[PDB]
């Protein structure tokens, strides 16, 4: 029995090692390159591959694959989008995902930033960067003394209102899916309007279905509090990005921790250091003092990345021994 | 009844308003200015004074107060080092300070400054500023993936262990002198070593006493583990700074986030920028990928200083009626 994996990076070895440690009756071997109609060949022999990429997973490339015996492809990640469904379905392939990583992840991420806002850090460090070792007047807002809205009551926005509670913060959310034991506890809002009202800090957590695209716009921020802080782990056409550049530069809103961007691909996750910058928006959201900017890297974490890579291996050999999948995608 | 301050800032003017508006009979006056022999005229009328400064309350500057009738000073500050109490007790003066304002202001950036370490927050931020977008290989440490151990379990340390556990982390403690509750949920480790044997994070929350001073050090560096992350938010001469950099330097130590220093005092909460800075370690530490130096702005959060302005007004009011004072200082 053998598997295959594409794009290993330095930082999922360690568990590759383990689930091979594990599995010592299976044959593991990986590359550092992309799938692609070209690399496809280094799989010849193998009984699946294990893949993570945003490179188009294209009927070439699947062609290439089949023509190679490959027809179970295991992906290390969420997304299934930039599958070639049609040419998949038309070779049967069995593909399966890794839905679920860490939630605490994310929500650790969202929390961290938060706080760092709060706190006016990034003003402190680019003050004392300088050797302005003055701590006045870049005073701090405790975490304790903020009524914290969360917008979205699934497994990510769960954990954050654990993480704001252990501060000794007010948790207050809205969902338009009400959570019966959140509701008992009397966590829910009336409204996202009534959220906006009461909330010192808002942290999006929900999908950008039709409904939610720019939901962060010139008239929500309007009915948020002076003050507001905003935070944006989901995803990115949650925000109105020029919306939150005037909410900031008119001093509504305090600060903005976004991990996601409008815009954000081929931007984010490349190197544009020493070339001309794609972006001049983005470029000055970097840039402020009370922004934070992460390219899309609130997964990313060692708990994270040792259940992508260990929950996909087990996917696939799953596949590949006649077994039933953990997580299969619809293909 | 009168009550003058000195060296009042933008950012404690709310509480001063909030303190009038709840004690309409008494007149309050202030500048911005320090208290010295001078300045002491200002306070004229009164019958005590609230003050805040590094600069010596010398026997002249007491014996100027005393001559405008003033003998009742109140900290908003704890430090009572700079005083020149022989000359104090025979002028017959009452001093107060504010020992007590906030645990959490110290805890949160605590768990903030230590959150951060361990996520390569510094790390990933540096790169985002030179325009890399990749993510990769700055991977980041969940909280609750790791041992927290705490040293010290007094009012700061017990916040410390509350936000600590809210992310889900596993928190172990060592105090000489063990909180009863804490005992019987298990939380203590019967010595120091055992705490660094087990602890992923070290964070100090004791005082400055003799059998403290450089307890970090390379003999303890040594009995810590890989990847230890070490947070000092409590007291300069806890830690032997050198013995810190050879961890970091040996890639022993992960990171180090400092918010005190032995030898600060005189750069610490002064403007270097633009000119030259003494001290070329503090510098250099500054700078480092994976240190978050912060000028001892731990206490400087809008709840703290609150307390730190209300609690000196509510003190000197007790003196000047004639009542017992809540935080005196033995002059």
């Amino acid at each position: 029995t053998k598997i295959f994996a594409y794009a290993i990076r330095e930082d999922e070895k360690p568990f590759l090692k383990e689930w091979e440690d594990a599995h010592k009756d299976v044959e593991v071997e990986y590359t550092d390159k992309l799938l692609t109609p070209e690399t496809v060949a280094l799989a010849k022999g193998a009984d699946g591959v294990v893949v993570y990429q945003q490179l188009d997973y294209i009927a070439e490339t699947l062609q290439a694959l089949a023509d190679n015996g490959i027809t179970k492809m295991s992906l290390r990640n969420v997304g299934v989008d930039n599958i070639d469904m049609a040419k998949a379905k038309e070779l049967g392939f069995q593909i399966t995902n890794v839905p679920v990583y860490s939630p605490n992840a994310i929500a650790e991420h969202a929390a961290i930033q938060a706080a760092r806002i709060l706190r006016q850090d990034k003003a402190m460090d680019e003050k004392v960067a300088r050797h302005d070792l003055r701590w006045a007047p870049t005073i701090g807002r405790e975490v304790r003394d903020q009524v914290v809205g969360v917008v979205g009551t699934g497994h990510i926005g769960q954990v954050f209102m654990q993480i704001m509670e252990g501060f000794g913060a007010k948790v207050i959310t809205y969902d338009i899916f009400r959570n019966p034991e959140l509701e008992k506890k009397g966590y829910y809002v009336d409204s996202l309007d009534d959220l906006y009202k009461q909330a010192d800090v808002i942290s999006l957590h929900v999908p950008d279905v039709p409904a939610n695209v720019h939901m962060i716009n010139d008239e929500s921020i309007a009915k948020m509090k002076q003050d507001v802080v905003i935070v944006n782990v989901s995803r990115g056409p949650l925000v109105d990005t020029d919306a939150v550049i005037r909410g900031l530069d008119s001093g509504k809103i305090f600060g903005y921790a976004m991990d996601v961007y409008e815009g954000e691909v081929g931007i984010f996750n490349e190197d544009w250091e020493g070339k001309e910058f794609p972006d001049a928006r983005l470029a000055d959201l970097i840039a402020r003092p009370n922004v934070l900017v992460t390219p899309k890297t609130a997964f990313y974490t060692t708990h994270a990345v040792r259940n992508m890579v260990v929950k996909a291996f087990d996917n696939n050999l799953e596949l590949v021994e006649g077994k039933e999948a953990e997580t299969p995608v619809k293909v």
